[PDB]
C-alpha cells in the first residue's frame, strides 16, 4: 500500500528486502522523489540492542556533514515499537554488482577503491573501527560507493555469513582489533575486485581457512599485473601484522590512489 513517516506520505515503488523483519523498500515521496525506507521492528529489542540502534543512527545523522561517501539520512521517526528512516537510495550493493561483472574497468576500480578508504577513513576519524567490511556494505550511488553501514548494530534466509574477510588479529585475538584490521578487510575486497577471488577464497573448510589467514607461512599469491601500485596496494594491507600493516592516511597518499 503505502506508508507515511514525519510527516509525510510514501509510496511504496518495491520492496528491496526484509532484513528481517527489518524491511527496506523504493519509496516516493510526494514530489515524486525516490528514497529508500528502512523500517525495523522494536516490538521484542532489549536494552542494549535498543541502544546499539539509537548508536548507529546517532553517527550516520553526524557523520553525514563530515563526507558525501556516507548514505544520505533524511528523515527519520522512531518509536517503543518501531523505527522508520528514510535514506538515499541507491541503484544495486556492491557485493552483487560484482557477481554479476565478469570482470571490472580497471579506472573503474580505482574510482571505488577511493570512495570506500574515504568512506572508512571519515567514521576512523570518529573514532568507530566497523570490524566487519564486505562487498554488502557498499551500495553504488549515481556510479558511486557509499558505506550504508557502521556495523554498530551487532544484533537481530541461508547461513551465509563469510569469515574470507576476517583480519588475523580477531583469530589470534581468542585488545587488537583496531582500524588497521579495516584495512584487512578493505585490501581483500580490492583484492577481489583486482584478481577475481578474495585471497582464502579457494580454502572451503572455515576451519582451514581461518588457520590460513593467521599463519604466516601461508603466502597470499599477487600474480603479476598491469597495475604495480595496485599489487603493491594489495600487498601492504593484507600483512598479516598489524604494526607491518599500512594505514588509511597513507593509503590516501599511495601513488595507486593519487597518481593516474
Amino acid at each position: 500500500e503505502c506508508i507515511s513517516v514525519k510527516g509525510r506520505i510514501y509510496s511504496i515503488l518495491k520492496q528491496i528486502g526484509s532484513g528481517g523483519s527489518s524491511k527496506v523498500f523504493q519509496v516516493l515521496n510526494e514530489k515524486k522523489q525516490i528514497y529508500a525506507i528502512k523500517y525495523v521492528n522494536l516490538e521484542e529489542a532489549d536494552n542494549q540492542t535498543l541502544d546499539s540502534y539509537r548508536n548507529e543512527i546517532a553517527y550516520l545523522n553526524k557523520l553525514q556533514q563530515h563526507s558525501d561517501k556516507i548514505i544520505r539520512l533524511y528523515d527519520y521517526e522512531i518509536t517503543d515499537q518501531y523505527i522508520y528512516m528514510v535514506m538515499e537510495c541507491g541503484n544495486i550493493d556492491l557485493n552483487s554488482w560484482l557477481k554479476k561483472k565478469k570482470s571490472i574497468d580497471p579506472w573503474e576500480r580505482k574510482s571505488y577503491w577511493k570512495n570506500m578508504l574515504e568512506a572508512v577513513h571519515t567514521i576512523h576519524q570518529h573514532g568507530i573501527v566497523h570490524s566487519d567490511l564486505k562487498p554488502a556494505n557498499f551500495l553504488i550511488v549515481d556510479g558511486m560507493l557509499k558505506l550504508i553501514d557502521f556495523g554498530i548494530a551487532n544484533q537481530m534466509d541461508s547461513q551465509v555469513g563469510t569469515v574470507n574477510y576476517m583480519p588475523p588479529e580477531a583469530i589470534k585475538d581468542m585488545s587488537k582489533i583496531s582500524p588497521k584490521s579495516d584495512v584487512w578487510s578493505l585490501g581483500c575486497i580490492l583484492y577481489y575486485m583486482t584478481y577475481g577471488k578474495t585471497p582464502f577464497q579457494q580454502i572451503i573448510n572455515q576451519i582451514s581457512k581461518l588457520h590460513a589467514i593467521i599463519d604466516p607461512n601461508h603466502e597470499i599469491e599477487f600474480p603479476d599485473i598491469p597495475e604495480k601500485d595496485l599489487q603493491d596496494v594489495l600487498k601492504c594491507c593484507l600483512k598479516r601484522d598489524p604494526k607491518q600493516r599500512i594505514s588509511i592516511p597513507e593509503l590516501l597518499a599511495h601513488p595507486y590512489v593519487q597518481i593516474q
